[PDB]
């Protein structure tokens, strides 16, 4: 009965821990009824009625009453609970709530729904957050209703709560971070080396210096190593704010745990098989490589037994359960097993492959170098115009008609060649490949320059050289090897720069800044956060097993211990505004500004799959951001006066990407134009850019010959048995040059995991909850965005089905370019654009 205290009917949906992360000895059930009694209490907070302090009034401690089992639309191992609050109309309208978990074990709170049949009828709270036992928290967990507000629009009673929650999220910059902590802060990459285990595992700190600038990462606070105070000590779990590590109902969907298992468990098992000489140490012919996805590879019983039961890992190979591991057939060989060897495919993959964003237009000949000849010797190119086959065109005609392009790794790799070549089993060249756009619209490679630095007293007699296309004799073998050296350069740049640096590492500082300065009520927070899903989690796991000293990348890629620092050298030239698709195309000389076109740019290679499909996605995102922003910012002054926004941007730049705060190109955030730009670029990088460079890894690189990760020797001298091998056994010559069999098994496994779409992925044009905001306007705009993406996909399908575009969109491998199709089912699909860098 009501006595100046009326009742509000509410429903709590939560997931018991044994749902998102289960294992036999991890189901401490204590079913539904244990959540009753005095186990969980919530308190409504008023958004309209305030106390003597200006803070909204707080209701009574209310405990769950019972298990609600009414609506079908409730899945994912979720449970609904009935609860009633004593909230008289005088208490105003609830806009938030406190929650205390008195149980020992934490649970995952999905939402609260107040069916307050009066005003708006229904008040919704989308929580999606783990609630640990109350004794573990310094302050009570607070959640807000799904309303959106810029700081100036926050209801007065909620103003203090909004700011306190942000202060809580920031922490104070000290202390070892714990599992239940939700503290976002920055730190340099000083956690990769392992000096305490060995001086050989000591690595330079990346970030915080002019020698090694680098984006910041999430602070973990484990403390100094015993031997080095600048290096953070080892830890079995690399912390990420609690909700950044949400589980999966299905174990097979926890793809990010794969790298740890592969490095620590699978790799040592593979190694033993080789140490015991139970399998040939090297591939002896191309068929030995093809065998991996056909009949498979035979390994010792206990190596199969070590692999076969592991979650995620067991999904990577088919097995007989005793001796065979069989990898899935890579997309690149599904129609033709030899097409990867063609010059047509080599050039096509530069515009439609795994790394379609490095090629540049060449407007002068010969190509020039900006490196010091005093250090590296004469840097003039040795490629002669007269030696090239440009389909009848003269050099001047090719240059003027904008038909000359290049894949230039000369200046990028030259500074590292000497030190990489001093390593055992690592030999590389700083390569440059010249390409010509034929009249038929396809690209053809016309020359490759294999350069080596030359200094006084060089012990090595190896010299630089230019290799030209050849289809027969030893010359054809030399040209095939030349393409291999180029792809090793490309694979390394792709893995470390196009992929790791530009997406994973560049985005983390924005994730941290967003949680530290934009409240969950903020429209820009709601706009950006979906594009951060799993990013910090995958990054922390990467720092621990992928990019760490002796981790997966160092043990499978050419640069070895120099891998990650090379990406710091490249970061010196990373420009935020150049990450925008149009600016990138223009900067690389593959497109020119053209106001008369729909996208504002004219492509110099009209059928450049990545760029043409990408511009369509870029346009759809821009339209969405341009429609969303106005809903909350009427004029430029509103942007300038948003305190959270200014704080967020100031920190993202001066702290997150602090080593480059001194650059002239950082956008200011004083106008509506600036805001749309920064958000558009962030969303682009997290979704489409990452998808384009990530999901083709196994599809193209699943055949080691197509995408070698390392080279082990330079070209042989004419009078040596190695030279004789090129003439007599070119397959063996090729295999001895590229990645060895053991590291191949490990790298194929990693890229297989990274190219897989978890079944619980949230794609571009999707949100994890249909009530992310109460604002119907923002909800309409998002609907248009999704409809437009479906429209774009129909168009890309037509492009792939158009025979006149077969040369660049399909190639001799007959693999339709689907990497930029917005949607996809689960698996290794070669399509689908996730909202974020989630793997
Ligand atoms: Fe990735």
């Amino acid at each position: 009965m009501f006595s100046a205290g009326h009742k509000i009917k509410g429903t709590v949906v939560l997931m018991p821990k044994n749902e998102l992360e289960v294992n036999p000895d991890g189901s401490a059930v204590d079913n539904l009824n244990a959540f009753l009694g005095r186990s969980v209490s919530l308190q409504l907070i008023s958004a309209t009625k305030a106390d003597a302090h200006g803070k909204g009034k707080v209701g009574k401690d209310t405990f769950l009453e019972g298990i609600n089992t009414s609506l079908p639309t409730l899945g994912a191992g979720e449970s609904a609970f009935n609860i009633h609050f004593e909230w008289d109309g005088s208490m105003g309208i609830p806009g938030a709530f406190y929650i205390k978990n008195y149980m020992q074990v934490e649970f995952f709170l999905k939402s609260l729904t107040l069916e307050a049949i009066s005003n708006q009828g229904t008040i919704r709270f989308v929580c999606n957050s783990w609630v640990y036992n109350t004794k573990l928290y310094k302050s009570v967990r607070i959640f807000f209703a799904n309303h959106t507000y810029v700081p100036s629009e926050t209801p007065a009673p909620l103003v203090s709560y909004r700011e306190e929650e942000l202060k809580s999220l920031r922490g104070n910059g000290t202390g070892e971070r714990k599992e239940y902590d939700r503290i976002y802060d920055y730190d340099v990459y000083n956690d990769l080396g392992n000096p305490d285990k060995s001086e050989k595992l000591a690595r330079p700190v990346l970030g915080g210096s002019s020698t090694f600038p680098y984006p910041r990462r999430g602070r973990t606070g484990r403390g100094p190593t015993v031997t080095d105070p600048n290096t953070e000590k080892q830890g079995e779990v690399f912390y990420v704010p609690r909700d950044e590590n949400l589980g999966h109902l299905k174990s097979k969907d926890a793809l990010e745990i794969g790298t740890k298992s592969l490095s620590q468990i699978v790799q040592p098992a593979f190694e033993s098989a080789f140490d015991l000489k139970s399998t040939p140490i090297e591939f002896h012919s191309f068929q030995d490589v093809h065998d991996l996805y056909e009949g498979g590879i035979k390994l010792p019983r206990d190596v199969i037994s070590t692999i076969i039961p592991l979650p995620v890992i067991k999904e990577l190979y088919r097995t007989d359960g005793q001796h065979i591991l069989k990898f899935p057939q890579p997309h690149v060989v599904q129609v033709s097993q030899s097409a990867w060897m063609t010059d047509e495919e080599f050039a096509r993959e530069m515009i439609a492959g795994v790394n379609p964003c490095v090629i540049r237009g060449l407007e002068e000949f010969p190509p020039k170098s900006n490196l010091d000849p005093a250090i590296y010797g004469d840097q003039s190119s040795k490629i002669t115009a007269d030696s090239l086959d440009l389909d009848g065109y003269t050099m001047d005609e090719a240059l003027g008609s904008r038909r000359l392009f290049m894949l230039d790794y000369h200046d990028i790799f030259m500074p590292y060649v000497r030190q990489i070549n001093q390593l055992n089993s690592a030999k590389t060249y700083a390569t440059r490949t010249i390409l010509f756009l034929r009249e038929d619209g396809t690209l053809k490679p016309v020359a490759i320059e294999l350069s080596l630095p030359h200094s006084a007293g060089d012990l090595s007699a190896a010299v630089s050289q230019v290799v030209l296309p050849a289809k027969e004799g030893v010359e054809s073998t030399i040209w095939l090897l030349a393409k291999a050296y180029v792809i090793v350069n490309d694979s390394c740049y792709h893995q470390l720069m196009s992929h790791w640096l530009n997406t994973h590492a560049a985005m983390e500082p924005f994730v941290i800044a967003t949680h530290r300065h934009l409240s969950v009520l903020h429209p820009i927070y709601k706009l950006l956060t979906p594009h951060y899903r799993n990013n910090m989690n995958i990054n922390a796991l990467a720092r621990q097993s992928l990019i760490n000293a002796n981790g997966i990348i160092e043990t499978t890629f050419l640069p070895s211990k120099y891998s990650v620092e090379m990406s710091s050298a490249v970061y010196k030239n990373w420009v935020f505004t150049d990450q925008a698709l149009p600016a990138d195309l223009i900067k690389r000389g593959v497109a020119i500004k053209d106001p008369s076109t729909p996208h504002g740019v004219r492509l110099l290679i009209e059928d450049y799959p990545y760029a043409a499909d990408g511009l369509e996605i870029w346009a759809a995102i821009k339209t969405w951001v341009q429609e969303y922003v106005p809903l909350y910012y009427a004029r430029d002054d509103d942007v300038k006066n948003d305190s959270e926004l200014q704080h967020w941007w100031k920190e993202a730049v001066e702290k997150g990407h602090g080593d480059l705060k001194d650059k002239p190109w950082w956008p200011k955030l004083q106008t509506l134009e600036d805001l749309v730009e920064v958000c558009l670029i962030i969303i682009w990088i997290a979704s489409a850019l990452h998808a384009a460079v990530n999901f083709g890894q196994y599809p193209y690189g699943g055949l080691i010959m197509n995408r070698p990760t390392a080279s082990r020797r330079l070209l042989p001298e004419k009078g040596t048995p190695e030279y004789e091998e090129m003439i007599n056994n070119h397959e063996k010559a090729y295999l001895r040059t590229i990645t060895s069999k053991l590291p191949t098994l490990i790298s194929l496994s990693v890229i297989e995991i990274l190219s897989t779409h978890a079944s619980d992925e949230v794609y571009l044009g999707q949100r994890d909850n249909p009530h992310w905001t109460s604002d119907s306007k923002a909800l309409q705009a998002f609907q248009k965005f999704g409809n437009k993406l479906k429209e774009i996909e129909e168009k890309l399908v037509r492009r792939n089905n158009d025979p006149s575009l077969q040369g660049n969109r399909l190639g001799p491998v007959q693999l339709p370019y689907t990497l930029l199709y917005p949607s996809s089912e689960e698996g290794l699909t070669f399509r689908g654009i996730p909202n974020s860098i989630s793997i």
